[PDB]
């Protein structure tokens, strides 16, 4: 599976729970929608879209309108002004001992380089990653 | 680069999602995923018993649980000792993972520079290396600049 998207809604659940909206199916098929697009929307044309893919959810813009602006504080989306995305925030990878679990983070230059390789060599634009590295450490083995 | 630092062990998060019981049936799934050590079923409840005695573990759930995860796929078998059976935690290898997040075009990759650096890293910080998951994410070049498809 996708494990970024399954993060990034993690992380969406939390900001509406901790900022006492609602978590919804509506809401729901925002983040998705947001996450499966490569374009910019402002709050008239995600609650189109919205509308338009799914009409039994009787979307209205004021959800829209409260869940971007809620996204926005968090740092989750950002905006073009109007004109939102997903942010992409660069992050670290992790290196986890499977015993004791200490965690190492690292950010390795030439792994960075050949993923860019690789999504270039197959037509792709990068846009996001992960990487776990699983052992056990000097002190566990 | 190495830096000071909540982080998800994701190939945990699956095995217990695979696995799906009771605080029991957790604590052994738990055990073999963090020890460095092939049980016996034996071996198993021994150290269940050491560490979490007021849960009780039967050895007879240790077998059950033992056979359980193991009809499915999640333990191997191969080898034995005095006291039975030694089983490990299956590990296979595999490659990794390119996804569109538009159409979910999946590229299979595994490139052998990144797969050194990988075990340089784990060398250089002690830890022998058992694991990795590596998935990039991105737009393919059929789904730019458009919606959700
Ligand atoms: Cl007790
Ligand atoms: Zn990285
Ligand atoms: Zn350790
Ligand atoms: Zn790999
Ligand atoms: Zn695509």
């Amino acid at each position: 599976e996708n494990v970024e998207y399954d993060v990034l809604l993690e992380r969406f659940k939390k900001i509406l729970r901790q900022g006492g909206l609602k978590y919804t199916k509506q809401r729901e098929v925002l983040l998705k929608t947001l996450y499966h697009s490569d374009t910019h929307y402002t709050p008239e044309s995600l609650y189109m879209e919205i509308k338009q893919a799914e009409p039994d959810l009787n979307v209205g813009i004021a959800t829209v309108y409260r869940t971007l602006n809620l996204l926005e504080e968090a740092e989750m989306v950002t905006s073009i002004s109007k004109k939102y995305e997903l942010a992409n925030k660069p992050h670290h990878d992790h290196m986890i001992c499977k015993n004791c679990g200490k965690i190492i983070e690292f950010e390795n230059p030439i792994i960075e380089r050949q993923q860019a390789l690789i999504a270039k060599e197959h037509g792709f634009k990068l846009t996001g990653h992960l990487m776990q590295l699983y052992g056990v450490c000097g002190d566990c083995n």
